[PDB]
């Protein structure tokens, strides 16, 4: 569109958009594509990945991105377009960093956008119909804070204290086992007892397996009899080729223009497919999952693999938001923890939102992280990296940095490394763990409780420097 | 379009189409694209080829289709899209066969459609504007029968009895030769004496050559003086680069977006090009060929390589049907046999339609059928395979299974094999041969005559 | 080796050999590799294929040779080297023809040679042990007769008059069918009633199948009861994956330097493998098939696919010659017709030698001859082309042009076409047919008996022009 | 060579060799290449990897091997030829398995051999000059036992009980730390206190770093003052491009025919190179490493990355054996634990020999083991798999299955999985651990001591079934 000149944060910035109007802390550009030219040599670019597990960090715009591997796992790692492209594209928001500690930020305000990042240019482009942009230049923290002030929010009190069943037992869970654990956990200041993956029969067959013989509403009663809330995990729009649902209703599978199932990734040793979140019949089925779980007595719901409803990328954020609004509507005042979800497109609908790859009982799997060049895999390092770069969302949602480890048994993490993840739990206020109390030594059990029972004050000193209580925590070396 | 649920022939069929309504034998869908999901694990896909010579058979949708060779011959084998696509695509109609022997059938009701067969769905896509579909589940013969009822129809009584020149003399015909054969053919109970390829000077130069010195209208007179009807053969829209027409009116050649003549195959040792059947000057020139052949005294016309008027495939069936509707009316009540033609797109216009590759004096050319992976080449085996899967059209047109062999001289077919082709001629009722009576043994002369009487 | 100049045919010829000495009709060179330069521009090269079905014909050394397809059939087409190469290589003998109609010939006197033709030289090269060469310059028919004189010979009288079962019934033969055909064939002046392919259980299972219930010795006795010698067909060194012999004796299979079966073609719809003709155990198993047949009453034997024992080409001709030596001893005075055999390497061992591809009941399969560029397939033109360029071998073996057709039932050949083959059978003296008398019209049976019973005198006027009786026959149009 | 027929274990076996003579339990074939034909359809092939960490298992000869990845790590995974080749090649010994629980075994008796394995063939081939073979057919255990009875042995009493410093502290070791640990360990029935990688300054600079300030002979004195022997780790012939040795003496680097350093792999984040074990100067330098360590008071020596002296494969086993004999000669009666060493080529020289990949505090790294297709990486599974397939070496050397885990802290292995590795320690008698006693809970400390103090009886019930004490252990599911 039109060429335009601006005095943005005491600097002359040149842009092309079809419109412009003042806005709190910067300006509001319009147009289906807009280009912004930084008044400086750009030292770096804020590459924002599409979903929870995707990569969010500052990168070098000059050097080329590396292909992620295997190709089987690209749809569950990021917006497939951002991986496939040979330039540095980002989802929703991008930013260029001047040699002065200050950022030129271009952020969308509508669904379906991506932002290209060159050393000389910030290029915003909407996949579908055009929309609005927020542009701003200034200190790194202020512009991301000014941007987030223009996005939906659903801050609904403090974020609960959760015992998750995953980062211990993984899928190896059962009704007798979790009741034995529930008794241990009830002795601590938790607020939710959330059963994770493992209770269901298959993806799309969201009923209890034969390890949960008395049913899931029995388990939610035994949890509430302890003073706790009952939490449950779903992957609503995910299905595999061996699910009953995939074979009973083949018209519910998201398929491409040639009637082939859209590939959603590779997990549990088999290829993953999605359910079409544009099919109104399907969206009603997913909503009745929410009501069903609510009827069982569960007021905490971890909705997982949500990128499936948004495949294949920004294009699908349109259908994603509609479908998630119906789930949100069905949940009522229950708590929805979004996981593996398009980060920006879930604001306003999620009560709590995962902002990083899964933590793991180890610092980094070098073979996945380096040789396969896949920073979306589980690992404390890959968790922390995207999470520090999504903390500015704390004023729009509850930011889950994932579970905190206190155990040293069945866990390769070192104490100092565990404390790095613990500190983000204090900064975000999202305090969760999976450590069964049995696996905790006497000293570790006291630490778990002092973590749940106290509210530690925390001040942010810079991008990667924090003061929690009276200890100072730096994250600069990890990047 | 919207997602619909259907109880069709006792099964729960899920489909996606813009519109749905009741039809005889099943239901009728609307939409430029429609997707139907089989209520079973599909055991096979009915791949229906485009034109006369194309393959029509049940295939295994799991196995990837073999590329057809050589690439020069693809436009005269099939819809060139179906041969580039690495999935199983058919023309106009597709069906899936359940493990109970029944079939789920998706068939187009307007021009220019294709059907994709996987084991988990039938996808029908219109190349042009949207259109109607017929969907049905039942016995394999009844759903196809019920599909055929909803297509165009043109049944001109008993299909006539023809003597064709091609499958004995090929292009080595001439006036004095065919006068000598006429005299012996006239002793048998034929109805048409049809002259095939060999009388013309060039493709698009449809005037008699020097082996027919007295001309084509003279030869029509001599045929009618024996109580036979005169037949003549044309390839209206075909042309080679050495054709006078190719050089004198190059605006009549079908050209792609960059001005290059569209490739239409490789026959008679040369590359083949088409005339633009969208150019009303060409259709008129073609319609005048029909007029001239009636003028000469021919009232039976074999119109060949008709896929040329329908290039590049489904996308051309509009221009094709329109150009053929002109010839169909310049022919008046003359008999038109369509050959190498879009099968379903010809219905209602042709009196007779070839539904299989050429028969040949041999069972199968393994070098073309196997190593070149070309089932459209001549061969009694290739001819029977497509013909058998197109018999359901007998309610719409005269299904021509090609000529029947009675000779054993100059013919490698076994006696048992011949009886197959003869049997199909009885069933369709289209009785034609190409054998000079002088080549027949006394016993074969009797068998030919016993075959031409109709009972 | 040494550079040499000599005068030859009134021309000055330059050559490069280790030794030279005089000889009848030219000179004799010695050398593992010899080079000969024509003193003229070369208009044509004499490409000479390796085995019976291989192409022998004059070619333009300029144009590159076309790759023969499918690759699977190349070991049953020629020497696999000649086909993989991008120059014009021939087996054992080459020639260049100057614009004057004369020809410069270079021909091995030893095993395992190839000759290379450029417009400017003839290059001979022995694969194994270096050997002698014959170099001549003169009229085209002269040089070849001179060369034939310097090769092995084995003329066993007049070549017989054979009834071959192949080119009518193919593999559809059986004891009861052939017994009835025998009855009628015995009225004509035949000398051999040869049974072709179809009588055996499998390759390397050379024992009657269920279509010959009374055993092969019965048939042979009924054949001589009718005044006829009995002929049987064998592919001794040929075997398939599904042969019993292939699984029972894997040490008998010819394997390459890395333990893998050497591929020997593709026929009967299944890949073909060879037996190791340099294993005494195999060559003895083979000579016992000769013994077994002779014991059965047959003294005419058609030994087929004999290239299998000489794979992979020139290099194998040393094994081949020494194994065929054994079967020759084992046969005594019986008639051995070599088929698909290395042409030059069989001279002196074979009684009759097939020199072209199969005649067929048609002129040319354009799909195999042209699109696949395979001039070794059945077809009268392909048969005629090589046989005309191998007639100089009449000094050394009974030259077999394959069967003569007289029937018009079950035969696409024209009458003028069949007379071209019939003329060559007169010229070579090898008179055979497959026509069952049932299939012959009266006028046809008459011609067949005149063909057998008369000795039509025939003369040669040029390379492709003959005079059979008083009719002149010219084969130039096919070339 | 010659074709030969044999009655081997009540079966007729056909072979090609240049010689044959009877031998205990089978026969002794000769020849630089020999081929053996199994009297049955081969159901599987024993693929024996070259060195300690390489893969040793039964595989399907039909299916193709998969390329290992990254290519950077091929020289430290196996004989590079065995990886590069597209057939199933093995080092030294190979075997085909009949559908009857019995094996046709072809094993070399001289250095530098490889064995190809087809479904129809066992092909032995020497890289250099020819040599002797052992061939035998019979029960799986008997033929491998008969084979090993023909190879060098150096069984020198019971294998020591070792505290290794690696599988805890890895390189993070120091003099103050290990003295604090030495005090804990001395309370248990160990026999050797072995310091692992971490004490040196660089590869090739085999002197203590600044974390070992009082020197290594001080550490060996403090160890012996506890009643223990002092163990030390070297990687004698390994060097990196930043070592002083690599730059002070570039003529000691093993280089190819174009004077480029031979690549030895990728570890410690940098490319690895070898020292030329054919250089007599270098071999004397490595021997003075042995004497130096002996002079410091160390009578236990873990010699590591030994494949470097044998690069690039079988070809280099010639120089390897010479160089290792000089080290062996220098060590005297000290204990040499060979690690990462050519398995067969070290028999007779090693007192103890690693037979598998490193164990790890986890079952399997799927990303390295599957996507990179590299079964040489650390992991309990990949350790156990090659180790079960090299136990038949127990009568030639001490077979180290690597360290045994007793801790649950800083360790992801489950108890049942730990016990699988523990049982092989009882079967082999090589009892070692790295668990610092601090990291052990009271109950685990008792288990460590009962493991060192008792000698559990163990009987082998089948290939992967053992009875240790009175518990039965099956390994069939792991493969």
């Amino acid at each position: 569109g039109s060429h335009m000149r601006l005095n943005l944060g005491g600097a002359e910035v040149f842009l092309r958009a079809e419109g412009l109007e003042e806005a709190p802390g910067g300006v509001r550009l319009w147009g289906r594509e807009v280009r912004v030219f930084p008044p400086f040599p750009a030292k770096g670019f804020f590459r924002h990945g599409w979903q929870s597990w995707s990569l969010a960090a500052w990168v070098d715009p000059a050097q080329a991105p590396t292909p992620l591997l295997p190709e089987a796992r690209r749809p569950q790692a990021d917006d497939p377009f951002l991986l496939e492209a040979g330039a540095w594209w980002g989802s929703g928001v991008g930013a260029l960093r001047g040699p002065d500690g200050r950022a030129l930020l271009l952020g969308a305000l509508d669904l379906g956008a991506r932002v290209l990042g060159r050393e000389d240019l910030l290029l915003g482009r909407y996949a579908g119909k055009g929309g609005a942009w927020f542009l701003a230049y200034g200190p790194e923290e202020e512009v991301f804070a000014a941007y987030a002030r223009l996005l939906p929010r659903r801050l609904s009190g403090r974020p609960p204290r959760v015992w998750c069943s995953w980062y211990s037992f993984y899928t190896r869970i059962g009704e007798d086992l979790l009741l034995r654990v529930l008794d241990e956990v009830a002795a601590f200041s938790f607020e939710v007892f959330q059963i994770d993956d493992g209770w269901q029969r298959a993806l799309g067959d969201w009923e209890p397996n034969d390890r949960f013989p008395r049913g899931m509403a029995f388990l939610a009663e035994r949890i509430r009899e302890r003073g706790l809330r009952a939490g449950l995990w779903f992957a609503p729009f995910l299905v595999t080729a061996d699910s009953p649902l995939f074979q009973k209703r083949p018209d519910w599978v998201l398929r491409d223009g040639e009637g082939r199932p859209v590939r959603a990734g590779f997990n549990w040793g088999r290829p993953l497919y999605a359910l079409d979140a544009g099919n109104e019949e399907v969206v009603e089925w997913a909503a009745d999952l929410v009501r069903k779980a609510l009827a069982w007595g569960y007021d905490y719901l971890k909705l997982d693999f949500l990128y499936a409803a948004a495949l294949p990328g920004a294009e699908g954020e349109a259908r994603y938001r509609k479908a998630m609004a119906r789930l949100r509507e069905a949940a009522g005042e229950a708590y929805l923890l979004f996981c593996g979800a398009p980060v920006l497109a879930s604001l306003g609908l999620a009560d709590g939102l995962r902002v990083g790859p899964d933590v793991a009982p180890y610092w980094d799997n070098e073979e996945r992280s380096f040789w396969l060049a896949d920073p979306t895999g589980p690992g404390l390092r890959n968790a922390l990296r995207s999470t520090l770069h999504r903390l500015w969302l704390m004023e729009n949602v509850h930011v889950d940095p994932d579970v905190v480890y206190f155990r040293t048994r069945f866990n390769l993490l070192s104490p100092e490394e565990m404390r790095l993840q613990e500190a983000l739990a204090h900064f975000t206020g999202f305090k969760a763990t999976s450590d069964p109390p049995s696996w905790l030594l006497p000293e570790e059990k006291g630490r778990l409780e002092a973590f749940l029972a106290r509210e530690v004050p925390v001040r942010r000193l810079g991008p990667y420097r924090f003061r929690v209580g009276e200890e100072e925590v730096d994250y600069a070396p990890l990047l």
